[PDB]
């Protein structure tokens, strides 16, 4: 039907719109800390505190499947990001102070994003 073919073409245009705020999220994180998941080897114990893991390589998986139907899921994995993160790691070190700054910045990249998406429709 061409209404089915409309919506695909519009999940489409949001993964592309996506796509770019990933890549924008991602020059924030410089150092590559959150590029990755956790080594489950390294962190041996990480999974018994954190019980929904998150990082940049799985969001751009999920997105390459056109996973996210709106920028309220995306929001939600940068959310998992960074919120993982502060648990983690104490307040005074490297980690945690790169989430907090990663999540100031790309605060900004994503209230542009949700305008964009709003107006485009
Ligand atoms: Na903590």
């Amino acid at each position: 039907s061409m209404e089915q073919v409309a919506m695909e073409l519009r999940l489409t245009e949001l993964t592309r719109l996506l796509r770019s705020v990933l890549d924008q999220l991602q020059d924030k994180d410089p150092a590559r800390i959150f590029a990755q998941p956790v080594s489950l080897k390294e962190v041996p114990d990480y999974l018994d505190h954190i019980k929904h893991p998150m990082d940049f390589a799985t969001m751009r998986k999920r997105l390459e499947a056109q996973g996210y139907k709106n920028l309220h899921e995306f929001e939600e994995d940068f959310d998992l990001i960074i919120d993982n993160c502060m648990k983690y790691n104490a307040r005074d070190t490297v980690f945690y102070r790169a989430a907090v700054r990663l999540r100031d910045q790309g605060g900004v990249v994503l209230r542009q994003a949700r305008r964009e998406v709003d107006s485009i429709g």
